[PDB]
RNA sequence: CUGUAUC
């Protein structure tokens, strides 16, 4: 049956509800943004607020709306854009179809119209923001596929004071401190990289200057991870971070649940000098009660166990293109942890952590 | 005596 049939018989709200309904509005809306059929329904979807919003967090009504969105002339989105916000554009941010709606927009919008949007975002708590499970979506989105002079509002947003703390601290706005430096760091090969990358740093040093308590935090650990293994100007961080937290800190560190996971990986990515200081470290001051040293420490460890196997694994795979003096290197901690773990197999076998450091040391 | 997400 017909649109125009539809829109004629009161029935056009009536199939953006219903899951075929919204289907066949979908397939048989004019293309032909100057259709006589498709300014009626655009404007009578658009004409209410309240009917607009609704449609909006309706399980099966949004896709039409998303429907309109990407279709939009400049003209349709003005009112697309107007109804968003008259509408709460914070309500719809915060719910799970409105969310779509919004960030299509982002996508699909011109200049003009996503700079209202994100003059609209922008005075919002940005903070509750990032932290919302599906709020966040919005930012990701921004950020994700927006040019950053759209959204340095944010940046600024996270440098300034400990908005960065609570945010990388959130289970959810966690994934979105990765993504925005992703972002920063992204494509050397463009002119605008500096100027990025002057936001980058901004943000870093809020991130270096609390590694510690970073690393050690259930969400947060993830993105010292990210700043490890990264390849580009990343590394630069990578080395102060090792540099400036994780040395001198290994012990304490290696010993964290979660501190433990960016240990690991500091040594599966440090380069050669920062590496060779790691092991150097780790290799011996012996604690009071029992002198132990930091490898003994370490083995027992329910935790620290997992470093060790770490530095065992890196050792090995090294040794299988590469000079014969930092060959030799490789071959003294080898050595120096396999005499220790074969002192203490007796010991170590009654552990799963034992049998598997054992294990790794005998067949090579 | 085996040790953590977000999407």
């Amino acid at each position: 049956i017909s649109l125009e049939d539809v829109l004629l018989n009161g029935q056009l709200i009536d199939f953006a509800i219903d899951p075929s309904g919204v289907k066949f509005l979908e397939a048989n809306y004019p293309l032909d943004s100057e259709d006589q059929i498709r300014k009626a329904v655009f404007e009578k979807f658009t004409e209410s607020t309240t009917l607009f919003v609704g449609l909006c967090h309706s399980r099966n009504g949004n896709f039409i709306v998303q429907k309109l969105v990407e279709l939009a002339t400049p003209a349709e989105q003005r009112e697309l854009l107007r109804q968003m916000i008259d509408g709460g554009l914070l309500a719809m941010c915060k719910d799970k179809f409105a969310c779509r709606v919004v960030q299509l927009a982002l996508q699909k919008f011109d200049h003009s119209n996503v700079f209202q949007l994100i003059q609209e975002l922008s005075t919002f708590d940005l903070a509750a923001m990032c932290t919302d499970q599906i709020s966040i979506h919005v930012i990701q989105r921004v950020v994700k596929q927006l040019p950053v002079d759209m959204w340095t509002f944010f940046v600024h947003f996270l440098s300034s004071g400990d908005s960065l703390m609570a945010v990388c601290q959130d289970k959810y706005g966690c994934r979105l401190v990765q993504q925005v430096i992703d972002r920063l760091a992204e494509n050397p090969k463009l002119p605008c990289f500096k100027f990025r990358i002057q936001l980058l740093h901004s943000l870093m040093t809020c991130i270096v200057r609390n590694c510690y308590r970073l690393s050690s935090n259930e969400f947060a650990n993830y993105v010292i991870q990210y700043v490890i293994k990264s390849s580009g100007i990343m590394e630069m961080y990578r080395d102060t971070i090792i540099d400036k937290c994780l040395l001198r800190n290994l012990l304490s560190m290696s010993q964290d649940k979660y501190a433990s996971h960016v240990i690991e990986g500091a040594f599966l990515f440090a380069p050669p000098a920062l590496l060779h200081e790691m092991m150097e470290e780790i290799f011996s001051v012996k604690d009071v009660e029992s002198n132990r040293d930091a490898l003994d420490i370490l083995l027992f460890h329910q935790y620290g166990n997992y470093v060790v196997q770490q530095m065992i694994s890196i050792c090995t795979a090294a040794l299988i293109e590469l000079p014969p003096a930092i060959l030799l290197l490789y071959s003294g901690w080898y050595e120096k942890m396999k005499q220790r773990v074969l002192q203490h197999a007796s010991r170590l076998e009654r552990f799963s952590s034992g049998k598997k450091i054992i294990d790794s040391v005998m067949r090579h």
